[PDB]
DNA sequence: TAGGTGCGCAT
DNA sequence: CCATGCGCACCTA
C-alpha cells in the first residue's frame, strides 16, 4: 500500500546546504537505513540526496513499519537540533513517498551491449559494489551477458553464478592478471662482441615526456668508454619549438634558453650516428632510450642503427636480483656513483656502472660476448623484479574455467610479488580454452601505443585475442599526469588501437572498467583508496569515472569514432565474444566426499563391537533399533565416510592423550558414541553393570539424564551400575528421515590442532587437503575510520548521517584473506582442488605451512568435506590437570553430588558470597562462570544434570530466557526443567505427550529457527490444534512463539560434561585447578596484587569494576583473572613471584598450597625470551645479575621490574 | 621484530 | 542480558 503520515506534501533544498536548525524546510532523498523504536513508536530514517545525508524523526505506525530501504522520500518537515544524537534532526510532520525513474537502457533489445571488464567488491579495495548488484543491473537493462573480471582473483565467481542464474543473465568468468614478461632480454641486437674489448657508447636522452609518440628528446648525451675508461664524450641540446613546461624544466635541468640556441635534430642524429658507429649502445632502461632515438631517426628516414645494444637496468636486475629497487639514482648510490637529471650526468653515470656490470658479467658467470647476455633470461625469480601489466582472461569452456583456476592459483603460490603474477609463459601454455585482452591503460597495448608507437603496438597485438578500448572519462587521469597531452591525442590512441585491431583481424571492444555501479557511487571507492596513504599510486591523481555506463552512454562515448565503429565495438563484437564462451558452472552440484574403502562396514563393525562390550552379545532391542535406524541412514546415503575421518582424528587424539569435545550435534548419533567420536550418549537414561552387561533402560520420562537417576547395585551382580544416557534423538543430527549430511565439528586440544591437521594431511596427501579460506572485508569499525580519516585528510565536515552512509557504501570490500578457525577441507582423490577452487595462502603469506581455498568455504562446503578441526582449551587444562594428578579424565564421575553443590552456592568451596564476590562457586568454570550465567544459576538454582543441560540452552539461545523464561521461572508457570531450553527437548516433550514424531519435529523445527511466526497461518493452525488436542499448556506455546534461535542438546551436554570434569578438580584438587587454570586460560596477570595477597587482588578488581561499563577488553581479561585469583586466595592458597630456577617458561609451578607463577606473566617478560631465561638456567647459574640479561636477552626494564620484585634479589652480585 | 590491541570471522 | 576462540592489520617499543 502507498505510505504516507502526515498532510499531502505539495509535490527541495540541497540538504548539504541545510545548516540552521529551521523549521517547514522541504526535503526529499533516498531511504539508506530505518529504524522503528517502541516507546508512541519513534521512526528513525536515514535519507540521502548524494549532496548529504539527513534523519528524518516521526511519532502512523503501519506506514513506519511500511517504509523500507531504497525508497524515495519527501518529508517537508521541521530541522530540529535537540536530539539524543547531536546532529541536527528533521522532525517530519509528514513524509510520502516518491517515483524515482532508475537508469535504463534506452538501446534496442537487440543491440545491447556485454559489459566485459567488471569489478566487484571482491577486489581487495578498488571496487565497492557486489557482484550480485551488478549482475542485476546488466540483466534490468537487458545485457546479455556480463563479465566478473577482479584483480587477481576469481572469489567473486559463486556469487555470480547464483546472480546470472536469478537474472537471467549470462556470465563469462575472467580476471584481470597482472602479467610479467617472462623472458625480458637485455641483449637487444644479437651479436658476437667480445664484451671486454668492445667499445660502448653510454648514451642517454633528455625528453620533454616518456611518449616517444607523442614528445621528443631536448638533449643527447653518450660518453664512448673503453676497457672501463672514458675515451670520448658527445653531449648535444635540442631544441622542441614549443618551450619546455615546468615539469621538464624541473625533472631535467634545462630551461628554455639552455637550448635557445641548438643544432638542428637531423644534424644531431648524424652527429650522433657517427659518434655511435662500431660501438655497442648502453643505455639505462635501455629500451626508453632506444625507442626515442629510433623514432627520432625515422623522422629524418636516418637507418635505424642496429647495432648491439645493452639496457642496463636488466643487466643489475639479473647480476643483483637481491636488490629490491633498479632505478638508476638508487643503483648509482648503491654502487657509489655521483649524480644531481641532465643527459650527461645520466650518462656519465651509466657508463661508471655499465663497466662493472659488464666485469661482473663476464666474471661471476659466463657471459663474455654480447650474445651470451642473453642466454639466462626469465629464469628464476625473474617475475619478481619485473613490472606487471593487466591482461584480461576469460575462461571460453568449462576446461577453459579449470585451466584459469591453475593459472590463479599458480599466480597465488609460486608467481606471487606484492601481487598475483602470472608469467607471460605460462599464460600462453594454458591459452587454449581462454581469451586473452588487453585489459586497461595500464595494459601492455595502450602503454605502447601511448609510448612505443603503433609497430610496437601491433607486434605486442600479436598475443591477444581481442583489444580493449575504453571511453576517454577512464584515461582522464592519463592526461592529467601528463603521460597523454591532451584529448586530441587520446582520440588518437584509441583509434589507432582500432585499426591495429581490424589489422591484426582481432576483435575490438569497448569494455569499460566498471568499479561500482552509479556515478555516486564513487566516493566510497575513493574513500577506501585514500585509507591506502602513498601505498596506493592512484592517490596521486583523481580517479577516473569507472561506473556502469549503458549501451546509449557507450555509443555516445565513442561516437568520435564514427557511428559504425562505434556501434560495431561496442555492440557488435563484444556480444561475439560472449557467443564464444559457452556457459560455465563455477561451482559443483553435488557433494563429493574421499573414498576409503570398507568405510561402512568398519563403522558398523566399531559400532556394533562397543555396543556388544557394554550391553552384552543380545543387545537390548531399545539400542539394537537406535543402531539399526542410525546406520542405515549412514551408511545408506554414503556418509560412514565423514564418521570414519571423525573416528581417525579422535582417536588419535586419544592415543596422544588428549580428549576431543564437540560442538554441534554429533552426540545426538549413538553411533558416534560407540564408535568414539563424542562422549554424549543420546540413549534414554538407563542403567548398565560395567561388570556382566546388564542393562535397563527407563524410555517413560521420569528422568531427565541417566546421571540423575539414583545409585543402584546390579540385579544381576554386586557391581555397581554406570548410568547413562540423555534422550537426544538423532533426528536432530540428521535430520527426519536420515537423509541429511552428518557435520561432527570436534573442540580437539589448542595444542594438538596441529597435529590434528597435519594428521587429515596424512590420511588423504598433502595435495587434497586445504585449509579452509575465509575473505575478511570492511566492516562498519574499520569503514567509519576510514571514513573519518579521509574527512580529516580533506578537511571537511561531515554531518553523522552522511558519515554513516559512507560508511555503508564502503562496507562489504574485501579487504584480506585469511583461514577459517578449524576448517580443512579435503579434495577427492579422483579429483583435484582446480575443479571446486583456486588456492592460495592465507593473508599471501608464502611461508604458511597451509594453504588455502581461494573462494571462501560457504561456496564449497555443500560439494566438499569441511573437517571442523576446531581448538578449545577445555580438552588443554583437562590434559593438564590429568598430568597434575594421574587421575583419567574419564573415570571422573560427571554426576557427583558434591560437584553439583558449586552451581547452588560457594559453599562446597570453602568461601562466602561476601568473599568470592559471587552466589555461584561456578567462577572459572567453562561457560558457567559469566556474570550473565551466573545470574541465571542464582535465580534458578541447578541441581541435575538436566538442569544444567538447561541453564547451558537457556544461556545461550536467543530470546528463551530474558522474556520467554525468567518469567515463566520466577512465577511458578514452569520450573526449570520444563521450560525450553534446547532444541531436542521440544520434539521430546511433544513426542512424550500424544503428538507424533513427524509433528513434533517440524514443529521444533519451525520454532528454533524462529520462524512460529513466520509461518503461515495454515501451519501454524495444525500445529497449535495438535499441540492443544494433546494437553500441550499454553505457556509452552506461548514460550515457543517467542524463540529466536536455540541449541542442540547434544552441544550442551558436551559442554557440560567438560565443565563438570574441570569443576571436579576445582572442589577436591584446587590447587590443581587453579595451577591448570592460570596455565593454560590466564593471560594477563598483574602478579603484584596477587602476590600481595588477597586484599590487594581486592583493590584491582575494586578499580576495574569502578571503572565501569566502558572498560577496555584488556581489563575485563584481567578482572576475569583476578576473579579467579581472589577465590583461590580466600581458600588458603597463594601465588608467588617468578623464580628464575623454579619457574616454567610458561605454565605455574604447584609448591606445597603455592602457585610459583611463569615467566610469561611478568609484564612484558615475553615468550622467545622467555624460553631463553629456560634454556639458560640449564647451562649454568644466573651471577652478577648481568649475565642474566646478558644469556637471556632480558630487556633492561624487565630486569628492573624483577629488581624491584625481589626475583633478582637472590642474586649476589 | 616481537608484542599488544583491535577487529573480523566462525562454531 | 551468549561464550569462546582463531587469525590478520596495524601500531609501537
Ligand atoms: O552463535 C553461537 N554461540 C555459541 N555459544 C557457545 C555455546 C556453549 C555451549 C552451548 C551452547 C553455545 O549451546 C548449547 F546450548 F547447545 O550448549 N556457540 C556456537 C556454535 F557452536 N555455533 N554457533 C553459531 C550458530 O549460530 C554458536
Ligand atoms: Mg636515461
Ligand atoms: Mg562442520
Ligand atoms: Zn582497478
Ligand atoms: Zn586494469
Ligand atoms: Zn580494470
Ligand atoms: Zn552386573
Amino acid at each position: 500500500i502507498h505510505i504516507q503520515l502526515g498532510r499531502n506534501i505539495p509535490a527541495t533544498t540541497p540538504m548539504i546546504s541545510i545548516v540552521e536548525e529551521e523549521r517547514r524546510v522541504t526535503l526529499e532523498g533516498y531511504v539508506f537505513d530505518k529504524e522503528v523504536r517502541e516507546l508512541r513508536k519513534i521512526l528513525t530514517l536515514k535519507i540521502t540526496d548524494y549532496t548529504s545525508s539527513f534523519i528524518v524523526k516521526k511519532f502512523d505506525e503501519q506506514v513506519f513499519d511500511a517504509i523500507s530501504v531504497g525508497s524515495w522520500l519527501k518529508v517537508r518537515g521541521s530541522i530540529q537540533e535537540d536530539t539524543f544524537v547531536r546532529d541536527l534532526v528533521m522532525n517530519a510532520q509528514d513524509i510520502i513517498e516518491v517515483k524515482h525513474t532508475p537508469r535504463k537502457d534506452y538501446a534496442p533489445e537487440g543491440e545491447k551491449r556485454v559489459e566485459l571488464h567488471v569489478h566487484s567488491n571482491m577486489s581487495t579495495m578498488d571496487a565497492t559494489n557486489s557482484i550480485s548488484d551488478l549482475v542485476a543491473q546488466a540483466g534490468k537493462w537487458g545485457h546479455r551477458a556480463i563479465a566478473i573480471t577482479d584483480h587477481g582473483g576469481a572469489q567473486a565467481f559463486p556469487e555470480a553464478h547464483s546472480a546470472g542464474k536469478k537474472a537471467g543473465v549470462k556470465i563469462l568468468y575472467g580476471v584481470e592478471a597482472n602479467v610479467v614478461d617472462d623472458g625480458v632480454p637485455i641483449a637487444y641486437n644479437d651479436a658476437h662482441e667480445a664484451l671486454s674489448e668492445a667499445t660502448y657508447v653510454v648514451f642517454a636522452v633528455a625528453t620533454t615526456g616518456l611518449s616517444a609518440v607523442y614528445d621528443t628528446i631536448i638533449e643527447l648525451a653518450a660518453v664512448k668508454m673503453y676497457k672501463g675508461n672514458v675515451i670520448e664524450s658527445f653531449d648535444e641540446f635540442i631544441d622542441p619549438g614549443h618551450p619546455l613546461s615546468r615539469t621538464t624544466v624541473d625533472l631535467t635541468g634545462i630551461t628554455d634558453g639552455m637550448v635557445r640556441g641548438s643544432k638542428s635534430e637531423e644534424e644531431v642524429l648524424r652527429m650522433f650516428l657517427e659518434f655511435s658507429k662500431d660501438t655497442i649502445l648502453v643505455a639505462h632502461n635501455a629500451a626508453f632510450d632506444m625507442g626515442f632515438l629510433n623514432t627520432s631517426y625515422a623522422r629524418y628516414g636516418i637507418p635505424e642503427a642496429a647495432n648491439p645494444v645493452i639496457d642496463t637496468l636488466e643487466l643489475a636486475r639479473y647480476l643483483y636480483p637481491q636488490f629490491k629497487r633498479f632505478g638508476l639514482g638508487v643503483l648509482s648510490k648503491k654502487f657509489g656513483v655521483s649524480l644531481e637529471h641532465r643527459a650527461i650526468y645520466d650518462a656519465e653515470a651509466t657508463g661508471h656502472l655499465a663497466w662493472i656490470f659488464v666485469k661482473e658479467a663476464m666474471d661471476n658467470h659466463n657471459m663474455l660476448y654480447h650474445d651470451q647476455l642473453n642466454e639466462h633470461i626469465g629464469e628464476g625469480d625473474s617475475y619478481k623484479r619485473a613490472r606487471p601489466f593487466h591482461v584480461t582472461i576469460l575462461a571460453k569452456n568449462q576446461a577453459g574455467l579449470k585451466d584459469l583456476f591453475k593459472l590463479i592459483s599458480m599466480s597465488n603460490v609460486e608467481y606471487f610479488e606484492r601481487v598475483p603474477r602470472i608469467p607471460r609463459s605460462q599464460l600462453k601454455k594454458m591459452r587454449e580454452n581462454l581469451l586473452i585482452g588487453s585489459a586497461c591503460d595500464k595494459g601492455e597495448i595502450f602503454e605502447a601505443m601511448m609510448q612505443k608507437g603503433v609497430e610496437e603496438a601491433r607486434n605486442r597485438a600479436k598475443f591477444y585475442d581481442y583489444i580493449e578500448v575504453m571511453p576517454k572519462a577512464v584515461y582522464a587521469p592519463l592526461i592529467e599526469q601528463e603521460l597523454v597531452k591532451n584529448e586530441h591525442d587520446l582520440e588518437e590512441i584509441i583509434q589507432n588501437l582500432v585499426e591495429i585491431g581490424k589489422s591484426l583481424d582481432k576483435i575490438v571492444v569497448a569494455t569499460g572498467n566498471v568499479h561500482y555501479l552509479n556515478e555516486e557511487d564513487a566516493i566510497y571507492r575513493k574513500i577506501l583508496i585514500n585509507s591506502m596513504g602513498g601505498a596506493n599510486p592512484l592517490n596521486r591523481h583523481s580517479l577516473p569515472d569507472v561506473h556502469f555506463r549503458t549501451t546509449d552512454e557507450m555509443l555516445t562515448a565513442f561516437h568520435f569514432l564514427g557511428e559504425e565503429t562505434a556501434k560495431e565495438i561496442v555492440v557488435e563484437n563484444t556480444n561475439k565474444i560472449a557467443d564464444i564462451c559457452e556457459e560455465v558452472i563455477p561451482v559443483k552440484d553435488e557433494l563429493y566426499t574421499p573414498k576409503i574403502p570398507g568405510s561402512e562396514d568398519e563403522i558398523s563393525e566399531l559400532s556394533y563391537t562397543k555396543a556388544k562390550q557394554m550391553y552384552g552379545d543380545p543387545l537390548p532391542e531399545i539400542i539394537q533399533k537406535r543402531l539399526k535406524k542410525e546406520l542405515n541412514s549412514i551408511n545408506g546415503n554414503g556418509f560412514s565416510v565423514i564418521y570414519l575421518i571423525a573416528q581417525k582424528l579422535v582417536h588419535k587424539s586419544n592415543e596422544d592423550g588428549y580428549l576431543v569435545g564437540s560442538r554441534g550435534s554429533v552426540g545426538s548419533s549413538f553411533v558416534a558414541t560407540m564408535t568414539g567420536i563424542t562422549e554424549v550418549n543420546p540413549l534414554a537414561p538407563h542403567y548398565y553393570c560395567p561388570e556382566c552387561q546388564y542393562s535397563e533402560f527407563f524410555e517413560d520420562g521420569t528422568y531427565g539424564s541417566g546421571f540423575d537417576m539414583p545409585e543402584k547395585q546390579c540385579p544381576k551382580c554386586g557391581a555397581r551400575l554406570n548410568k547413562d544416557g540423555h534422550d537426544i534423538p538423532f533426528e536432530t543430527f540428521l535430520g527426519f528421515h536420515g537423509d541429511k549430511v552428518p557435520d561432527i565439528d570436534l573442540n580437539f586440544s589448542g595444542d594438538y590442532q596441529a597435529e590434528a591437521h597435519n594428521y587429515t594431511k596424512v590420511l588423504f596427501g598433502e595435495d587434497y587437503v586445504y585449509r579452509a579460506g575465509t575473505i575478511g572485508t570492511v566492516a562498519d569499525k574499520t569503514a567509519y575510520g576510514y571514513v573519518k580519516g579521509y574527512e580529516r585528510d580533506n578537511n571537511l565536515q561531515f554531518r553523522s548521517a552522511e558519515v554513516d552512509r559512507l560508511a555503508k557504501g564502503a562496507t562489504g570490500v574485501k579487504r584480506t584473506t585469511g583461514q577459517h578457525p578449524g576448517g580443512i577441507i579435503v579434495i577427492p582423490d579422483y579429483m583435484d582442488v582446480y575443479d571446486f577452487t583456486p588456492i592460495q595462502y592465507p593473508a599471501d603469506d608464502q611461508n604458511s605451512e597451509w594453504k588455502t581455498t581461494h573462494f571462501d568455504f560457504h561456496s564449497i562446503h555443500d560439494n566438499v568435506l569441511k573437517l571442523d578441526i576446531l581448538g578449545h582449551d577445555d580438552p588443554t587444562v583437562i590434559r593438564m590437570l590429568q598430568d597434575l594428578s594421574g587421575i583419567d579424565p574419564q573415570t571422573i564421575p560427571t554426576d557427583d553430588p558434591e560437584v553439583m553443590r558449586i552451581f547452588a552456592g560457594p559453599e562446597v568451596l570453602g568461601v562466602s558470597q561476601e568473599q568470592i564476590y559471587s552466589k555461584t562457586g561456578t567462577l572459572g568454570i567453562p561457560e558457567f562462570g559469566t556474570r550473565f550465567v551466573r545470574g541465571m544459576l542464582e535465580e534458578t538454582h541447578p541441581t541435575t544434570f538436566a538442569e544444567l543441560l538447561q541453564i547451558s540452552g537457556l544461556s545461550h539461545g536467543t530470546d528463551v530466557w530474558l522474556g520467554n523464561a525468567e518469567e515463566l521461572i520466577r512465577r511458578g508457570d514452569a520450573t526449570l526443567a520444563e521450560v525450553i531450553g534446547c532444541r531436542d527437548d521440544i520434539m521430546v516433550y511433544l513426542i512424550h505427550a500424544g503428538l507424533d514424531s513427524g509433528m513434533a519435529f517440524k514443529i521444533m523445527e519451525t520454532v528454533r529457527k524462529g520462524q512460529w511466526n513466520k509461518i503461515p497461518d495454515e501451519l501454524r493452525e495444525t500445529y497449535l490444534s495438535a499441540m492443544k488436542e494433546n494437553n500441550v499448556p499454553d505457556w509452552y506455546i506461548d514460550s515457543c512463539s517467542k524463540i529466536k534461535y536455540m541449541f542442540p542438546k547434544a552441544h550442551a551436554a558436551a559442554y557440560v560434561l567438560m565443565a563438570l570434569r574441570v569443576a571436579y578438580f576445582k572442589v577436591y584438587f584446587p590447587i590443581l585447578y587453579y595451577c591448570a587454570y592460570f596455565s593454560v586460560r590466564a593471560d594477563d596477570f598483574d602478579l603484584v596484587s596477587m602476590c600481595k595477597g588477597k586484599d590487594a587482588v581486592k583493590q584491582a578488581m575494586k578499580e576495574i569494576t569502578d571503572k565501569g561499563l566502558d572498560a577496555s577488553v584488556k581489563e575485563k581479561n584481567q578482572l576475569t583473572v583476578l576473579e579467579l585469583a581472589n577465590e583461590m586466595l580466600e581458600r588458603g592458597f597463594k601465588f608467588g613471584m617468578i623464580d628464575l630456577y623454579k619457574s616454567d617458561a610458561v605454565n605455574f609451578v604447584i609448591e606445597g598450597d603455592t602457585l610459583i607463577a611463569p615467566f610469561r606473566a611478568v609484564p612484558s617478560l615475553g615468550t622467545n625470551v622467555a624460553k631463553q631465561i629456560v634454556e639458560a638456567r640449564k647451562d649454568g647459574p644466573f651471577l652478577s645479575k648481568e649475565d642474566l640479561a646478558t644469556r637471556g636477552k632480558v630487556s633492561k626494564t624487565l630486569i628492573e621490574y624483577m629488581n624491584d620484585n625481589g626475583v633478582l634479589k637472590d642474586l649476589p652480585d
